[PDB]
């Protein structure tokens, strides 16, 4: 892959308009709530069985916080994702056992919220530019699995 | 599948509010840009060179209200949607060759285009209910290759 | 879908030269092996910890064996699949929140060990009935979450 | 991705053992037959309606034996795979529009031709270090779209 610098612009700009408070607990949310066996992996944060129990779980808004604001700090280093989430790929392959297919889906999630959030702002050649974000992100989450 | 009466009522309530003249264009304009690979279906529309091109492009305006007038009839069969689409199965599969893969690309975009012109108002839940219209849609028009 | 009378005829007799009690927990352990993230559905079958201890576990042997006589089971009622894995649907999806992309990675393992037991026999002819079947299968698995 | 010393010498040693003189156009014409979309790329190869004109097809032949030498050579620059498809990325991804997809698709149809040729020496292990090169050429060929 490689990332033009119009991508970089555009993923750098959108995203500084991001707010790592809410966005994390919306686009985990969402995920849960629409793709339910992702469910199985947080089986720890409490009650999950239907969307208003999961959109008000403070633990979901907790971790979605951490979720994005490590991928805010990759996008300091979009030419060498694979190295900045070397550690994340260990323990989402090697200790949790997560799905790769699960990382572009939530990836995708992200792309949903950003279009709720930004309309018609994202458009197409934006929403380009974020799906190749998402693709690299999945790549290099899944790293350790390939 | 199966639709939930509440999934019912929400696919039907939303698409009531969309606006078929301008979400034609807009989606199919859309996957051509952001997943090109789908430009080699429409080489007889002509310039697909940029995205300029593509969304100017007078042929793919035209088309897409065509693919969003045929999905707001199948919204008026939402429990017999293989039916619905068995003429257009054996189009897309037996004459085009249309990759499988591609129907479920195309229902993803229309979800980015719901949630940008609905914003906050495409709730999760919402969000849910048309994941599943997108896959239903999928597994009606790949049918021919099943 | 479409079973063609070719593909239920093809069907119905590779899989009467097929020997459920070594195919059985030769699908799963492989699956196990090839897609490790699979192993978090199996935490209660004990050792998973290497390849030789997933293919001498006894419990994936026994389960891999339900799995394929739930199959052959089903090579019974190719034109009703989805009716006929209703209750495995809910406990797959409602239960055990599976990914339903999981079952499309087991038909394809399943695919895999035919290729290996037939060679030459498993023809592209004779691939395509069966590859129609794993569709199929994952379909009617994934029924709950559609 | 990581190809281990063991994945290498899976792949080398194997590799060592195919004809690339039937291996490619069964391969090839496996792929057109089992996913009948991916057609559509070769509308220049002749007649391919059916399983025995596509299997007999010379053009099928000539071009399957392009595709593994090409994946032969590659197998000697494990560890530089994007490098080394850089041409062929370009080819695939700006000239002719193939869907990304397909890369994948064609590694599995190769996997499923090694198990058919090769039985159980194509052990799990082995076949996981293989469908990690299946991966990892797939995200090669892709790389101009990401
Ligand atoms: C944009 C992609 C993702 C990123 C940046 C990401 C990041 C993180 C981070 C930073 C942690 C915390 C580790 C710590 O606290 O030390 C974590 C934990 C975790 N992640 Fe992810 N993650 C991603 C996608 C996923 C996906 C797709 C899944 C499964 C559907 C997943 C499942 C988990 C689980 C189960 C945990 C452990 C949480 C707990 O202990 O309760 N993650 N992730
Ligand atoms: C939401 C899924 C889709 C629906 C509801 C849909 C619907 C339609 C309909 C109704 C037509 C007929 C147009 C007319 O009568 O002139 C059509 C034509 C066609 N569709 Fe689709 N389609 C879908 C997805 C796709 C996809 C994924 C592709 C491939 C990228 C595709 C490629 C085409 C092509 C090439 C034509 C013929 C256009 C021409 O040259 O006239 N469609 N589709
Ligand atoms: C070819 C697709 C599949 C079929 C036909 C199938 C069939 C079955 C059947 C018949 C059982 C019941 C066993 C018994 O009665 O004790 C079962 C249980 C189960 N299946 Fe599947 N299954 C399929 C795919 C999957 C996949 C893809 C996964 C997830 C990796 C999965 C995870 C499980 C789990 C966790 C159980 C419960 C096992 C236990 O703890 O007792 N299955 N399946
Ligand atoms: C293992 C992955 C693949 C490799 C190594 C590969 C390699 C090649 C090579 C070496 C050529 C010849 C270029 C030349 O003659 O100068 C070629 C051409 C081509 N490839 Fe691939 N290919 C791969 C996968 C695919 C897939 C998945 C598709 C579509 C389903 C595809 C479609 C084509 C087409 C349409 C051509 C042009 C052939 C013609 O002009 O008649 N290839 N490929």
């Amino acid at each position: 892959g490689h990332f033009t610098e119009e991508d970089k612009a555009t993923i750098t700009s959108l995203w500084g308009k991001v707010n790592v408070e809410d966005a994390g607990g919306e686009t985990l949310g969402r995920l849960l709530v629409v793709y339910p066996w992702t469910q199985r992996f947080f089986d720890s944060f409490g009650n999950l069985s239907s969307a208003s129990a999961i959109m008000g779980n403070p633990k979901v808004k907790a971790h979605g916080k951490k979720v994005l604001t490590s991928l805010g700090d990759a996008i300091k280093h979009l030419d060498d994702l694979k190295g900045t989430f070397a550690q994340l790929s260990e323990l989402h392959c090697d200790k949790l056992h997560v799905d790769p297919e699960n990382f572009k889906l939530l990836g995708n999630v992200l792309v949903t919220v950003l279009a709720i959030h930004f309309g018609k702002e994202f458009t197409p050649e934006v929403q380009a530019s974020w799906q190749k974000m998402v693709t690299a992100v999945a790549s290099a989450l899944s790293s350790r699995y390939h």
